[PDB]
Formats: structure tokens, sequence, C-alpha cells
């Protein structure tokens, strides 16, 4: 199967999240995502087929993980735009507050907005997660773990949480009322010694 930022994956055949970014660790294939999407060892399926499992995770405190992908599968250094195309990923340079940013995930597809704050703490039900970056692109339950990136292709981070409304998303309110929080990708790559697949 092809691994691509933003696409749906299932965890333990029970819940859903979205791929963050294809990565490698030496010859080992994988992708980064949110830690709250799966406990260690959780079985991951994409496109109706087992592709690997949660290799490591931190959540709460942080909210990060990577899923090691079996060698039979192909990694794509890109993110889906949910209309038949991809956006090439070219690096992980972090963007400043006010910069434009988009995200991609299985519930709301491809959505754009701006970076609006950094080093935010989310008081999730499972506990605090610190150091999150906030944007005002909208998102919904199921987009978690999915890619955040600038249009020029710099990976920002993986979808963590935010102020979803009773319909399960914050797309029904204007961007100015939105709080959509992602875990910065830089520390995930560093902690686990992973390399972005680029194109
Ligand atoms: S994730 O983006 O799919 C996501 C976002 C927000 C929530 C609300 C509970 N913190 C759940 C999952």
């Amino acid at each position: 199967v092809n691994v691509l930022g933003g696409i749906e994956y299932s965890i333990n055949n029970a819940t859903l999240c979205s791929v963050g970014f294809s990565v490698t660790r030496g010859a080992t294939k994988g992708f980064v995502t949110a830690g709250h999407c799966g406990g260690v060892g959780a079985i991951v399926r994409i496109g109706g087929t087992q592709v690997g499992s949660f290799a490591a995770r931190v959540f709460p405190g942080n909210d990060r993980a990577w899923v090691s992908v079996g060698s039979a599968h192909t990694l794509q250094g890109a993110v889906s735009n949910y209309s038949g195309g991809t956006i090439a990923i070219r690096g992980s340079a972090e963007a400043a507050i006010g910069a434009a940013v988009c995200r991609s995930g299985r519930t709301t597809g491809y959505r754009c907005g701006n970076i609006t704050a950094k080093n935010v703490t989310a008081n999730y039900a499972e506990g605090a997660v610190r150091g999150l970056t906030q944007g005002n692109a909208c998102m919904g339950r199921g987009d978690s773990g999915g890619s955040w990136f600038t249009s020029a292709g710099q990976a920002q981070g993986v979808m963590s949480g935010g102020n979803v409304q009773s319909n399960g998303n914050n797309c029904g309110i204007p961007a100015s009322q939105r709080s959509s929080l992602f875990e910065r990708v830089g520390p995930i790559l560093s902690q686990y010694g992973l390399s972005l697949v680029t194109s």
C-alpha cells in the first residue's frame, strides 16, 4: 500500500486517525503521527491491510508517535490534497506566527489557515500536553495525527486536538474562533532519529 500524509489509517481495527508524514529510520519505513492515536504496539491498517504498528509514543505530556511500516509498502514524501493530488514535502522548516499553513486528514480533508500561537498547553481529558502550536485551519474528530504543512512543502507538525463543537469539528465557526493544535514535527524526528521522506 502507499503511505501518504493525510490519509486514513485504523488502529486495532477500532479507531481512526490520519497519517502525519512518511519517514525512514535507516532502512526502516514508517510515518509520524499523534501519540494519542495508539498505544505502543497498536496494529495499524491502511487501505484494508495491515502495514505495521505503533513503534513508540509519548502522550500525554507530548503527543507524538511513529508507526513502523513493513518493507512491502511504499512511502510517499507528500501529503494528499483530498482532490486527487499531492503536495510535495521538501523539509521541516518551522513557520512563524501569522504564516499560512494547511492540514490534511480523513474527516475534513484539506483545510488551510494561519499559525496563531506557539507553546500552548492543552488540558486534555487524559492530561496536559505542553508546547503545542495553534493554527486556525479547521479540523474534526478523525483528522488527529494528520499532516500540518506550509504550501511550499515544509512539514510543521501532526494534528493533536482543539475546540471541536458538538458536530465533532470546528469548521462550522469562523477561523477567528478556532483553536486547532498540532505537535511540532521537529522534536519527533529528533527524539526517534527519523528522516522526512521528501520529493
Ligand atoms: S483529532 O484532531 O481528530 C481530535 C481533535 C479534537 C478532539 C476533541 C477532544 N480533545 C478529538 C480529536
